[PDB]
């Protein structure tokens, strides 16, 4: 991973702090040493240091997938990556601790439309952040051609018919 993409990661972490601070001041949250949710005190002014640093990994994982692997297609692809890793984690841990079946034990096509927006929100956020910098990524006539192919096939068929008539 290049240090330019490291700069981009630091800029993303900055702007996520920035948008979370917009939310924090819109809801009027204040800082405090004690952790609580009803008394309106937070040690990073509900989210903890660990709660924020756990968001560090999935961005790098998505970058690895994107570099190893139109805009809406890539958005759906990133959403599918997130949903697939979530399904993998919950499936392995279900098989581990003997948990009950979840309603999300189905492929991504049979799913409904709300979890779509679930996985598309943060995808669209990350994709906006990618497209502000300038960094362009991708996946990595026809009728005439079809007519020509049909003509070739017809010619071959005519040749075969001539051969059969000769036979």
């Amino acid at each position: 991973i290049p240090e330019k993409l490291e700069y981009f990661i630091n800029k993303y972490a900055e702007h996520s702090h920035d948008k979370w601070s917009m939310d924090k001041l819109a809801n009027g949250w204040i800082y405090g040493e004690i952790y609580s949710d009803s008394s309106k005190i937070q040690p990073l002014m509900l989210l903890s240091e660990k709660e924020k640093e756990i968001y560090r990994w999935p961005i790098k994982e998505s970058l690895k997938t994107m570099l190893a692997w139109d805009l809406h297609a890539m958005a759906e692809m990133m959403a599918e990556n997130y949903h697939n890793i979530w399904a993998k984690k919950k499936k392995l841990e279900l098989e581990s601790k003997g948990g009950g079946n979840h309603p999300l034990l189905v492929p991504y096509d049979t799913l409904t439309a709300k979890e779509k927006a679930k996985d598309r929100e943060k995808a669209q956020d990350i994709f906006k952040f990618l497209q502000i910098s300038g960094y362009v990524v991708s996946r990595g006539x026809x009728x005439x051609x079809x007519x020509x192919x049909x003509x070739x096939x017809x010619x071959x068929x005519x040749x075969x018919x001539x051969x059969x008539x000769x036979x």
